[PDB]
Order: C-alpha cells, then structure tokens, then sequence
C-alpha cells in the first residue's frame, strides 16, 4: 500500500508530471501517487516549503514525500533524502489529525526527498530528522540524467525506489547537518508592544491573508481569543477586530475576521467574501499587530 | 474497491486537498480518491450543486460523494450524510451511462456527505433519498475539529469512514426533511411566448454559454430540433440559429450553434470557437428564447 | 494492473473529467487512471499531440492512452484505436527512461485511442503502428452517445474496455493508413548555414521558449554543445549564447541560456527567471538559429 | 475680450470639440475658448457638476460657461441659460481667488448654458441665480439641429451668441424655478458621533481620495486641524491620521495624510504617493470619519 | 484673425505639440491655434482622414488645416498644400452649420497642408480642390529639417506661413492630380436588398458603433426613418430596431438604437449606455444591414 | 501679445488646469495660454524637466514658462522665477528652429517660474541664467494661498503677472545659485567599449524607446551614422541595426531602426510599428550600446 505524495513546480499544463508518475508506477507497481500541488511559483523555495511542512501527520506511516523545485537542475548537485523524526508535536497544530482524538504517528515514519537547496528547511526545523543521505546511487537515479529535468531524474525516480522498499541508507553517503542547505526564516519582531511580520501568503482561492505571526507569538504577548486587535497591513491599510476562532464570528457577510488559521498563524479575512483580491493585497506586504 | 469522489472549493494551489486525501487513505487504506473539481467559486452553493448532481450514474455502486464548500466552518453546524434513491435523473428507461445500453444502477447505491447548507439541494430533488443523518459521532469526526477547516474535519474524514464501511445510520441522529437546508432555484418566467431565464454557467474552457432553460421548458413552448430560434443575452446581444444537436451542425468554424448541452439545457456556442470570451459574456446575464 | 493515461481538452473546472473517470472504474474496476493534462487549448490538435507523443517510454507496457480533443463530437465520425510499434523516438541504444540504463519497453505494447482528427499524427510518425481500427462496436461505445460529449462516449468508455482486456481488433473494422487523418507538420527549413522555424510552445509555468528546431536538425549543421549561437525570435531579437546542457550554465540568475530541452528541441530561457512572460513572447513567433 | 469656458462629455479623441470651437470662433470672432475638461463619464450629471461648480471666481467677469452632457439629445428638450448671482461667498472656499487678497467678482457676472437635466444643480445651490431662460430662439440655435449633437446645437452655438453679446432674455421664455431640473444630493449623516458619507471622486492623476464630507460638517462636529481622526473607507479599509493642511505634513513619502482639499472637503492621500490606485479604491465607496 | 486647426498623431503626453504651436505663434503672431485632436492611431491615415474631412463648414473662411501623421518623416518626400473647392459634402441646400439656416461658406476658402501620403484622400473626394502644390520652398520649411519631426518641419511651420498670408502658389511647384497619393476606400457592397460594410469606428467615449454605410447608401435602398432593420455586426449579431433619429427614441435606458450619426452614417448604440465596450466590439468588424 | 506656456502634473480630467487659466486671463487679459502637457507622472521632477528644457527656441521672445509639479505644496517653500540666458542648447551656429535657417532668439528672452524643487535643473544647465528670484510678493501670489494648490497659487498666478509685465526683480529677493535646488543626472557609464545608460522614456504614442545615451557619448566611442550597432535593453532583449537618421531607413514596415531622436539621443524603434508596447518595454530599463 505505499504512497508517494508529490509536490513540484512543474505545473499541470503539459505532460511533465505525467512522465514522473508513469516512472513511479513503473518502479513501484503497487504505489498510489497523491498530488500535493504543482502550481507553486517556480524557484520560490520558501513557498514550496509551506506546502510540504505540515503533510506527515495527515498521511499513513511509511509515506514518501517527493518535493521539488529544481533551479539547479543539470548541475553537479544531488538530492537529499531524509527520514524525519516527529510527525507532529512541534508541528502538532492542535495535536493529531483525524476522527476521535486523531491518529498518532510513530517517530521516524516518513521520508522526504528533495533538491538540496533549502526546500526542506522548515520540515527539518519542525520535525527533526533521524538520518540524511545524498542521492547518488545508479540503483535509484539515471546513469544519464536529463540535464533540464532533475525534478524527474533526481526526485520522482528515486522517490519511487524508496516507496518500493529500497533501503534509504543505500541511496548514497550520509550528509552531515551542515551539508543540508537551509534558507533563513525572518523572525517576528517586537515594536515595542506590537508584533511586526509579513503577509506570508494570500490564501487562494478565498483571498484570505495569512501572516507569519504565530499563535505562540500571540500567547507570548498575552493575546488570545476575544482580544481587540489592530492589524495594519502594507504599513497603511489597517484593520480592527477581536481575535475569533472562525470567519462567521465576524457576523454579517463581508465583515472583517481576524483569526488563527489551520496552521496556527494570525490571519485576516472577510466573512464569506474575499479580502485580498478587491484591494490587491499581496504576499511580502508588512503586517503589524497590537492589542 | 471503495471510491470517494471529492468535490470542494479548496483549490489546487496549496496542500489543503492533499491533507484531506492523506486522511482518506489513512482511514480507508484500499480507497481510490477521484477528484471531481476543486475550482468552484468559493461559497457559491448553487455552482457546487451543478458539479455533483449528475455524478451517480457514472460511478460504481457504493461510491461516496464528498462534496463541500463550508462558509459556516467552525460553527455549531454539522454535516449531513444521505443515501440517495434513484441514480438516474430518469426512471423507467433511465438514460444510463456507458457502452451498449449503459449501466443500470441499483437504487440506494450512493452516499453524499456535505455541509448542511443547501449544497445537496438538486441532488435530493433529482434523485430522492432513503435516509439522512446528522454527522456528529466522534467515531467519524475529530473530537477537536480545526475551526477553519470543516471541509476536512466534517466531510473528508467522515466520507473515508463511510467508504470503509462505517454504518451510515451510526454517524448521528436522523434528520427530518425540513432540517435539510435547501436553496431556491429561480424559475424560467414566461413573457408572451418567449421563455425567460439566465446564463447558469460559462462552460470553461470552451466559452460555451449554458442557460437554465430546459428542453422541457422549450417543448412546452413548441420548440424541438430544427426550430429556428432567437436567443437574446444580457438584454442586448442577439443571436439566431436553428436548434441542433451539436456544434458542427452550424457548418463553418465560428458559426453560431444553438443546442442542448449534455445536461439537457438550452445552450449557445460557436462551432469550434469560443463564444463567451470575446464578448465577455458572463453567468447571471439574462437569457430569453423564442420560436 | 491496468493503467489508462488520460489527456483531454475538458479542463478541470467542472465534472466532465470525473464522469469519464467514473465510467473507467465502472468498466475496469482494477484500473489506475493517470492524468496527463486537461488544459490544452481546445481543438488545437497540434498542441494535444505534443502532450502525448513522448508518453509510452515512461509507462508500464500495456498502458492505454486515452487522448482527446473532439470538435467533431456528435457527427458520424468514429474514433481510431491503434497499437503502436516502437515505444521510443530512438531504438539503437534508445535513451530509455528510468534509473540505471532505463526501462526498455517491448514493441507493440501500447494502445492509443483518439478521435480520428489528426491528434495521433506525431505518435504514428515517431512510433509507427502495427494495427489500427475504427471504434464502432456497441460492446465498447454507447448505442445512444451524447452528441456533445464524444470525449466521454468515444474515447473514455472504449479506453476502459481496452484496459480491461477487450480485444483491440474487435472494436471495429481495420483502418487503412490513408483513412487515418493526419495534420501537416511544417518542416524546419534551411538558408545557410541557418535554420528557420517557429516557437512551438511557451513552456509554462517557467516561461521558457521551445522551438521546433530539433537536436537532429542541429546535428545536420554540425551544431553541438559549446557552439556560439545567434537565436533570433520574432525576426528582430538576435539572442546570443553558447549552446549549453542546462540553465545554470548561463551563470548569473537571469542570464540567457540556449539549450536542448528534455524533448530534444532547441530552446531558450533565462537562468531561474522567466524569459517569455516579461516580453510577452508567444507560440507561433518565428525562430531563426545560426552559428 | 469674451471667454467661453467649455466643459463636455465629448472626449478629445475625435473632431467633436473642434466642430464646436470652430462655430464659437465663427459666431464670436474675438472670443477665447478655454477647455475645462472633456473627459467626464458620459451622462454622469453629478460628475459634470463637480467640474463646473467652482469655476466663476477664477474667470473674468462676463465669462460664459458652456457645460454639457446631453443624453436627451434630439428630443423636444431645450437648454437652460442662467445668469448666476454670487461668484463666491457660499462657494467662497477661502474667499476670492488670485494674488493679494484675491479678485472680488461683481454679482450677476457669469452665465451658464447647459442641458436642462440637472447638470447645473450645484451651481444654482452654491451661487444662486438672477434669471433663467429656455433656449429656443432660431437666432441662437439651428433651425434644423443635428439630433445626435445637441451639445453642439443647443449649447456650443448659443454660448457663442451669448459671448458675442446677444441679450440673455432674448434666447427664449423665462423658466420658473420648478422647471429647472435638479438632482438630489445625498446628505452627510450622523452615526452617532461619526459622520457617514461617500467617496465623491478619485482625484486623478494623483490617486487622492475625496469625500463629500465638508469643512462645515467637520467644524460642526468640533473637528479642526490637529484632530486625530479615524477614516474608514469601503466600510472595512480604515485609516488613522491627524487632520493636516497638506500632504507633506504626513512626514515621510508614502505616509497617510488626512486633509481638506482645495474645494474644502475631507480627503485622504499618501504623501507624494498614490493612495487609490494600489488598493483600487473607487468613487461611491462609503466613507466614515470620527474623532 | 487667422486660424490654424491642428490635427496630428503627436499625442498630448510630451512637448511635441507645444513646439509646433510655439513656431505657429512665432511665424503668425496674431494666429489662433485650435486643436482638432492629437490622439489618432499613429500612421493610420484612414482614421486621420475621418477627423479632418468635415471641418471646413465649421470654421471661418480663410482657416488653414494643418493635418499630419508622417511615418515617411526624414525621407525625400515633401508635403502637399491644397486649396479646396466646396466647403460642403452637399451644396444644393447645403446643410450649413450654425444657428438659423447656418453659415454658408464661399468656395475656395480653405487650405489643407499635409504629408503627401493619402491623408487628404477624403477631403479631396468630398470637397474637390482648385490648386495643389508641393511644399519645398525654404521660405516656408527649414533648410535643415529635423529628420524625425516632419510633422513640425513640413506641416506646422509652413501652415503658419500660409496663415500669415504667404501666397499658396509660392510654396513650391504645382502637383498634377496623379501625384497626390490616395488611399482606396472600400466600397459599400450589395447582395439583396442588403448592404455589407464595416464598423468604421468605435465612437469614443460613448462606445457607439459607427459603420461606413452612409445615408446615401440607405436612400439607394429606400431605407428611411421608421424602417425595421436587422443590423448584423461581426457576422453573428442580428441587431433589430427601427431606424430612428436619436438615442432616446429607443425608450428605456440601455435599449438598442439604430440611427444616422451627425456625419450621416448608419450607426448603432444603446440609449445612454455603452454598446461597444461591454462586448468588446471593434473597428473593422463586418456590418450588414437589411430591412 | 504675451504668451504663457503651461506644463503641469494636474492632468486634464477635472477643472484644475481651467482654474489656473481663468486666473491667467484675469491677470493678463491679452495673454495666450499654450498647453505644453499636463500628463506627466506626478512628482517625477526629472520627467517634468524633459518636457520644458527645449521649449525656448520654439517660442516668441518674452514667453513665460509656467512649469510645475508641486509635491511640497502648502509648505514654507516658495517658487523660483528665473530669466534664462541662451535660448539654444547651442552657441555660435545655434541650431535654431523654424523655416529657412531658423529664428535666432536674443539672449535673456525667456522666464521660467517653477517650484524650487529641481524641476528647472536641466533648463538652467542647458541655457544658463541671468537672474533668479524667490517668489514671495503679495503683488504676485495670494496672501492666503490654498495649501494643496501651489501649482495655481505659486506658479499659475505669478506667471500671469510676469506675462503682464510685472518686473521680475520685484517678485522677491535674489536667490544665490546654491539656493536653487538641483537633481542629479545619472551618468552613462563605460563598460569595456560599450556605453551603458538607461531608457529615459517610452515615446508615447509611438512606442519608440529613448535612451539617455547622447550622440556625444556615441561620437566618443567611435559611432556615427552607418555604424552597425548592438543595443541591449533590460539586460535581456537584444536588437542589432546600423545607426540611421530616420525610421524609414529600416526598410520594410516593422523593421528595427536605431537612430538619433529630435533631442539628439540614441533611440530605438520599429519602422511605423510600435516597439515598446508588444514587449512591454519601460522607462528605467538598462540600455547598453556597442559598435
Ligand atoms: N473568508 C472565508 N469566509 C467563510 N468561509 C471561508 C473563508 N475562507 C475559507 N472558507 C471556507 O472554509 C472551508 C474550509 F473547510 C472552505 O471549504 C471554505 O468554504
Ligand atoms: N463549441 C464547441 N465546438 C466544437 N466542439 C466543442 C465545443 N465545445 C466543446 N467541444 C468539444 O466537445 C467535446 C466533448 F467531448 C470536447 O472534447 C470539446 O473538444
Ligand atoms: N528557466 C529555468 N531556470 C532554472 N531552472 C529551471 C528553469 N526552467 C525550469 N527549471 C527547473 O527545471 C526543473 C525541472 F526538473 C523544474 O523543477 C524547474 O524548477
Ligand atoms: N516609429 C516610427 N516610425 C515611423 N514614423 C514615426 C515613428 N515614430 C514617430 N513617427 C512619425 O514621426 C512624425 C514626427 F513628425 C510623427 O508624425 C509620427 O507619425
Ligand atoms: N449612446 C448614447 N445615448 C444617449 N446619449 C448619447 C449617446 N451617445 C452620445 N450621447 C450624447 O450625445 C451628446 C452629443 F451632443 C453627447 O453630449 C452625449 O452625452
Ligand atoms: N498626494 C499628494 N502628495 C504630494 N503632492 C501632491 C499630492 N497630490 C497632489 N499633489 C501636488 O499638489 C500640487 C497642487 F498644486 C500638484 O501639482 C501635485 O504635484
């Protein structure tokens, strides 16, 4: 019953993803390939990271995550494959996902394979890891990889070997922690009783605005549900509401809701109306919150 | 070989749909998840309804339809799960899908689970139902559901239990008919001998124009194939053509075809050219037809 | 084990693709349906051809390719089903896909089913074929096909019977070569020294520019990796770079790379930046290359 | 030295204004024609009114204002010509315009000629009038006016006769006050200590936002320069600044300025940056202000 | 008293028009410069023609028309200066412009100066001409003309000398009729009964649709006011209305009016709403009319 | 016959420019007001400068240039009024505008009045000046100037007094050279033997591309007419052509012309087609030229 959950920047407009899938079914006949998404901004490693960081607790143990934007395709770089440690706790977000009390996942139960370009930065931060290897063995990659298609050659193909039971430690040599490329995550700042961050994403298709200011940052400031907040975007577009659990708490349709999203980050929206689209709000815009 | 057919407003730009799928495979390991679409206009319950109403006759018996736009997420509302009666929008004669004379489907062979917000209005009207229940059991939903993700908590999760053979009647208490929310469907009005309705959809990616004017409305004003029609749109733009079964009946490429769509509604198109896009025709525009 | 790889112009915005998939699972319960793509420009048979021509070597033997844009839907036309000969564009060696030396695929191991409208022109040219039949038998198509949905009736449905092991030669009468509709492929011309073609596609989502000037055309001029080229787009844009294997060979981010894409065609891009989007370059613009 | 100041909806893209001007120079050889503007939204009488209400104090005594949007062109309607009473005081706005203490204008010194469609509503409100006449005499309009060009026939042409010294009372019969069409001006409301109005205009080319909340309404509420204000636009986009005389009082470039515009209305802008354009703010959006 | 009416493709976004005007005042101190328009599509001589053909009857006798789009700037080409014959399109009666019965204009009373590129084609056709000269004398053009600014050097400058009374016949040698470049005017054709032309212009800023089907073409078919017409735009839009004198005859706001515009051509619009803009109708689309 | 040539950022969509003109005619009854343009990007002092720097040689002696973008409106700043020295950007030989050998203009024949914000930087550099004064006298500005309209109060009004013969030296105290604000003009840098500059403007309405690379920069790297050039734009888009005096030298319509504009700067265009618009070329993009 193996699963590969596949996240790329290949888009869905041509046969690129299908070539990868065909090879996945070829290598691992029993596999199920689940699309995460293929629409990320090409080469935006930070955005790709957002789409994969929270996946493990949702998937059956033993799932392989094939995650790739590969701007260094065709160079001497090689992918990294890592077995993560914890599926939740740090990335708990509530706790375990599923019905009842949720589904507890054993430690060391998920593998990610990716370009070694920092794509896995937040996965490693949130989940930790037990082992990491450079992906070099001709048992799991082509002897003559297509220079402009490493998302296929160096990620899709070896992910299928791993799903098929190829031993992780046999993909190539162990990588020391310092050899795993990471991106810098900008910290939430204090100024002086207010918290200053950024719009991390526009939540399509709804036009909700998500910031990088986390529940932990709020509860550190004595901010919880019911707190009257001022949330200023782009430095000049401000908004005022109490922090509420959900959209409908804003009352009438179109009213402003300030809430915590399902990943636990301070967010702003209109109730059953789009906030970002009419005002052309964008990721990267500053976001400041105060009580 | 259980199937879940999954229709949401979650989009395909982030990991939202994948989180749902991971849980489906977690709960029902042998499941096949089939995407209906995830692109509907958020919170447009009437549009969501059109994408799900005619699904049962195409699917194997025992398929579960997980269908959701959930603007009331995080409120005290709970989903409804219903077993439908007739698979066909027909009866005796049926109009079954498939090769030869098509595949007849037994009655009571399909379950829908959806927010109780009217999404199922036309499914219930066209198909009838045998039983309906409120979805409240912690055996099939989380004890601590994520307030902003009821499409996952209250639809995806329980649909996978249902696919896995969890008894429908055990998801919660029976709902009386009046407790199942319905939307009103605006009637085609009669203006002299013209039928007056609306553009119900622009049929992407083709730019065909679908109206809410049914064959039955037409064959009550004296109109069948071959009839010379005048179809007026948005109160301004006029077209004239005989009613024909298909696009190529219009003759040359670009010529106007007035026809009945595969759902049996009065529609207008250009033959192998887009009608809607160059004239910026839109859903909700008035549509008037006369012989 | 059977697989149907499905390429259509139906889009991903309504239930059209799902209706086809439901019927595929109905007819061939153990099938895996793999999406190629559903976003092609409607009725653009040359574009559809590009998404399907290179598929066979990526898929397990016995895979059925259901490939369809059907502007002649509802007419007396019938689909064609063909068994291809060679899975490669090559053979001597092969450039087989996969890890190690790749997966060699037996001859006669793939079936395409498509409208007989030229969609398979390049499939037939690159792979050859062993047999071809008109798709007419009520064992594999509806007795009463929906006039406006032949992509479902005349492609999806019979593809599932073929996947389930329905004998290919029983779908209908053999077709003679001349009865298989072909489109003309404009040839890459010569004057010089130089080579005059077109932009065949903008490679979404990256904005790379693909030409119809093939590596075999380049070989014909003794043009290889390292050669300083002038590539003029649209008649007035003399791009200059050496031919290199990949994007990063251009050096700095945003620099011009002239390269051979994974399909083997002369292409041009910027290194980890979009070439086509900022300057609105488009398919159909002229492309001239010289050393 | 006569002047006609000319405001129309004819645009500047064809010869329409030039035909009018040629006739003006023909009728009144010594005249100077000054363009006010020709770009108003066609048929928007309220917008046209904004462009003409404040003109008299800027112009030499004896100036004729030819002001026209004529959606009733070619009907039995006839223009109105009015001599206004006061050039300023009510429409003082500071007081008199010009160097030193400004240029005092005698009463009864300006004539407007316009369609009788309410275009002059605010001119009459702010300035009063001494006499008003229907424009019917063949001495000042064509005997056979072009049905679709009353802006020329019934405004431009007679305005030139008036500039040339044709007696105002000879254009046709006197009009009683009730025969002069007026539009309704929505009042600024109180709720309960806040003032609720509308964005009256986006001030192009700067993207400043002008409201219909006047200095008089503010000083009625005890609001003056230095007051810390909250100005909420579109019901949800709020802004906070002190009321200042000018843009640069906001400090850094791009900072929000809340100010009184040169017509004396509460306005909001960014300092040397556009406010309206990045956020797509529009006329008609609600505007609420409170101290 | 002299007047120069100035039509160019120079735009209103830089100092180009002002440079020409400065030179006009330098050469003819007492001149009045009247702008026709400066916004024509550059190099579109047929469009430029439309803005200048009807000017003479609106202006005092002796007016000089400086009219220019000059794509051949900087070549050996020289402008043409012509004295026109008839100020009208008529004569018998005349439909003179102005109050009363209008201002009759003497023959031979207007001069056009233009590039010899066909810009004056319709001026010559409708008005006739008495004399024409090549503009070559260094008394009226620069000895060293700016290569890229012949609209200034070869039109604006000599127009001012002509306005100042420089003898027309002294500008250079007489031109024979065949040396005056003309463009072809596509004829209004017949098949029926019906009349087949084109949309000649979208009438900005209103979005009315003007055709090249003239009142004299309509008279030829016995088509007059009151006739129930079908006007098909773009081949597929059979508009139906009676021919009426003006917009308001259509009744309700937004209703279709088919009318004769002030230039005498069959036109179509909505009553106080834009026809062309919502449906993106364009110049060059086919136009067919029948009764 | 005094002239004021008027350049502002006020636009032509409301009554702002007309208010200024009315006051000009009020103060100087015999004045002619000539519009330069009113469309400049608000607050872009460098762009404003380009529209005014070469005006004097085209205008009669004694013309006053009223030139204004006033982002510091309502502050303690006051305008500067200067009498320039040389009318030509030349000296001996001069390069005079007009018919024959052009019209020589006496030294000290023109006055500019402008905000003291650097708008006059290039006027002063190219022309020199004889005297400069701060504009403060209540004889020429309002005692109570409208805070948000200094373009009217501190430019329009005093320019009309100056046109009327008010002694320049009486507007206020003399300004020392260091008190006249200047902007810095970025130099063309030298990279090997390539000249590196920028796109200074897109030349609307034509879509020609003007660079800041002067003939003098070129004829110092060894480039005159006939020289084969490579011009690279935005660091990506390449063009190649000989330097020619005009557009038609390129041959066929659409062919690339590299030329010197009427201001003597290196420019690039298509022959009677727009270059900038299809490729979305923009001001501020890098421009590099080499022989
Ligand atoms: N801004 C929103 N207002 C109301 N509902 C919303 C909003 N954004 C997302 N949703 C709904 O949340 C459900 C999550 F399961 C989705 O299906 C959206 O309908
Ligand atoms: N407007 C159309 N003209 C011709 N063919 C069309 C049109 N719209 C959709 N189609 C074709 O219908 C087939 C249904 F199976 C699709 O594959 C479209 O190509
Ligand atoms: N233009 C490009 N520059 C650098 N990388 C690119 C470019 N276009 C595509 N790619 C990467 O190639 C990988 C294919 F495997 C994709 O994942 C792109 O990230
Ligand atoms: N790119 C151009 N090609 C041909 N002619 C042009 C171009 N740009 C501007 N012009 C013409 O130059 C004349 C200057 F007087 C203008 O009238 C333009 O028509
Ligand atoms: N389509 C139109 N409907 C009603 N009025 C119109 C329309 N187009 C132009 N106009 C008016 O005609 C007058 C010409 F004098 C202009 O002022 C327009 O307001
Ligand atoms: N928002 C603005 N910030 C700074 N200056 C502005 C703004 N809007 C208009 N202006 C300037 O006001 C002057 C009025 F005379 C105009 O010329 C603008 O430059």
């Amino acid at each position: 019953r193996p699963i590969i959950a596949f996240m790329s920047d290949l888009g869905t407009t041509d046969d690129s993803v299908a070539q990868c899938k065909g090879l996945m079914y070829s290598i691992c006949p029993d596999v199920t390939v689940v699309d995460v998404c293929h629409s990320m901004t090409p080469w935006d490693v930070e955005e790709g990271a957002r789409y994969i960081v929270d996946l493990p607790r949702f998937f059956p143990e033993g799932t392989v995550f094939a995650t790739t934007t590969y701007p260094a395709t065709g160079t001497t770089t090689r992918s990294v494959a890592v077995r993560i440690k914890q599926a939740a706790k740090g990335g708990a977000r509530g706790q375990w996902a599923g019905s009842g009390a949720g589904f507890e996942r054993a430690e060391g139960s998920y593998i990610y394979i990716a370009p070694n370009n920092g794509l896995l930065t937040t996965v490693l931060e949130e989940h930790g890891y037990l082992e990491a290897y450079e992906v070099t063995s001709p048992k799991v990659i082509p002897e003559q990889p297509e220079p402009t298609f490493y998302s296929r050659e160096m990620v899709a193909i070896p992910s299928a070997h791993l799903a098929a039971g190829f031993p992780l430690s046999e993909v190539g040599r162990p990588l020391e922690d310092h050899e795993i490329v990471r991106f810098n995550r900008p910290a939430v700042e204090q100024d002086g009783e207010a918290l200053v961050g950024v719009v991390s994403a526009i939540d399509h298709p709804f036009g909700n605005v998500w910031t990088n200011i986390h529940r932990t940052d709020l509860e550190k400031a004595g901010i919880g549900y019911g707190a009257r907040l001022r949330l200023t975007l782009d430095g000049v577009l401000p908004f005022e509401a109490p922090l509420t659990p959900t959209f409908a708490d804003a009352g009438e349709i179109g009213n402003i809701a300030i809430y915590l999203n399902s990943r636990g980050y301070l967010s702003i929206a209109r109730n059953a109306a789009s906030l970002a689209y009419p005002y052309h709000l964008k990721e990267g815009m500053s976001a400041r919150v105060e009580a």
